[PDB]
């Protein structure tokens, strides 16, 4: 019943960025076995500076990377660019109010990349961009990272139990 | 007993759904109560037509395993490489040549994703069907990912890794 | 309380020792009882010059620690790429500015190795030492394997990955 | 307590090859901690064949790859060629009278890889050579099993308890 809080953050000038890993769902079968249910994912916190050395998480804007998304990052050219476009309300009411975009690109001119979260939420007035520029190194852990994780959002490393 | 998990790995698209299960490998107990490998793991791929908006009917499902040779095949090829494997479900058995399945996987025409196709020729029963679905290239390299992660746990060497610490607690040298 | 282990890897050369240790995180327990990581893992290279025969004075040792952003620099070199990393031990505190440390990685000229290089400038104790040690390219390869594989464990995602199952013995939806 | 044997197979016409990897192994310190002290390696076995599908176990060879000799398989070329030479009583009494040569290369036209284990051993008379063929997929599996294992041979799985 161990229970991890293991964020991973990027602090920069203007914004920070904290990536924090989200265990797949399962559901108990009736032989009392368990049945993966919903994958894992990635949760992405935005947060813009206020003052030296410190964000202000109230202002923080978030974005949740899939599995599939991951498998783009991980799968990018050295210099290729990609854009997710989410709607946190699909299949509900509130559809088409609510709109996240995240960008992943490498800086001009630069071995870095960037990671841009635009949104746009109506339901509390909410019109929202934070940038953050990463080193090549910063960049090369948050792969590291990803390519470790994903099949455990998969719940791979949990068949074989025996 | 320990808990037992179902981990199946999915792609649903227009007109064909695959489900990728992880197969454990299979041990024996030995005499001195050591563990010997008996037989790999292996992934069972499971294709399914369309039935309906994003249903699929799963009693028309044709299914093919991937051996840990032929994974060594998928994770080693080349960017745009093709590859084709065939088997016969029976072989060596009673009904050996009866059946045959031919699984192709390809880079798509001018495109970045990939296509599986499982075909089936079943002579006991009169069935000759082939079952095609396309795989972006995010949802390959996550197969991909998988299946290099999956490799050595297939062949037991999972076993041997994670069995090193609670071995080194019991048997280790003493200083004299 | 569980085993404690030191898992040391060294190279041995002609004028020089290398040990690297890899450092766990740290982390807290929470009123809530949940656990949150506090510190990164990292790992401390130290360098000897030798006394002797393959024998190392250690009492002359000098030091340099390799965190998550370093190690990603590492992992991510081109294959004949250098890089440098610059150290003020006392960073932040009263000694700021007293202790420089530099490390070189870089290709072995006209050869396929690489060397370590370690300067350190303590003007506490007037010390102005250098240590340099040759790695083959085999050598570099078991560093850069070990490098990517600590990575994870380092930021506690192996902590996070490694509950995953016990805890959804716990944690599950149950049918309707 | 419990043990496992995971040998790794591959059968051919001619010969056999079997992997199985070997622990570290540990010192006990006075603080009751344990300290690595021997890295693990890959016991390579080879053996000639005997008729159909069979292999005599008893004219094996065996070679011993260590942690850095499985770094240079997993450093090497697609089609770079390797050679190991040991003597398996260097530092002893015996030094000079055994002598075993592995050599890993990529076959000749082809996409696979060869191995051949020779071994010239005085003390028992014996002058053998095993030669085998792997495919390109079957390599790939080693690789993938060695890159999986060097880690955790030099113990590195096994830091962080607590
Ligand atoms: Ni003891
Ligand atoms: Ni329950």
């Amino acid at each position: 019943p161990a229970r991890f809080y293991v964020g991973h953050s990027i602090y920069k000038g203007k914004a920070a960025l904290t990536v924090d890993p989200r265990a797949p769902e399962f559901v108990a079968l009736d032989s009392g076995a368990f049945k993966l249910s919903k994958d894992g994912f990635l949760l992405l916190q935005f947060a813009p500076s206020a003052g030296v050395r410190q964000y202000d998480w109230s202002k923080k804007q978030v974005f949740s990377l899939s599995v599939t998304e991951i498998g783009t990052l991980v799968s990018l050219g050295p210099r290729e660019s990609c854009e997710f476009f989410h709607d946190p309300f699909k299949g509900k009411s509130d559809e088409g109010k609510v709109r996240k975009v995240l960008k992943v690109e490498p800086l001009p001119d630069g071995s870095g990349h960037f990671f841009n979260l635009s949104v746009q939420n109506k339901l509390v007035n909410v019109d929202e961009s934070i940038y953050i520029p990463i080193t090549r190194a910063e960049f090369a852990v948050l792969i590291s990272a990803f390519n470790f994780v994903l099949p455990y959002l998969i719940g791979w490393h949990a068949f074989a139990n025996s």
